[PDB]
């Protein structure tokens, strides 16, 4: 009668994969996606997850808070590890560390 938010999130994560959880309209979502969309990924190594597929929204917010420290999208995962949100990603990009991190975690098409 009820999928748990924890299962919804964790089923979509993998060790060598970037997963970003978004909503259709979320302006930091687009901004985040634009960063990631600069790169070409291996097959199955990048997934954009529409959180409107999960109800109730508050259960998924509460779970994101427990494992990422924030409630609202975008929520970005490099492997099974939470990176946080848009300004977290922007910070990595601005330091020019993002390409190296993406290389290390095995997601880039070469």
């Amino acid at each position: 009668h009820h999928q748990m938010a924890e299962e919804f999130v964790q089923q979509r994560l993998a060790n060598n994969k970037v997963t970003i959880f978004v909503k259709y309209t979320c302006p930091f979502c687009r901004n985040a996606l634009d960063i990631l969309n600069k790169f070409s990924f291996k097959r199955g190594a990048y997934e954009i997850v529409d959180i409107k597929e999960f109800k109730p929204e508050n259960e998924l917010r509460d779970y994101f808070e427990q494992i990422t420290g924030g409630k609202t999208v975008p929520r970005i995962f490099f492997g099974k590890t939470s990176i946080g949100g848009y300004s977290d990603l922007l910070e990595i990009d601005n330091m020019d560390a993002l390409g190296d991190i993406l290389s290390s975690i095995g997601v880039l098409r070469t």
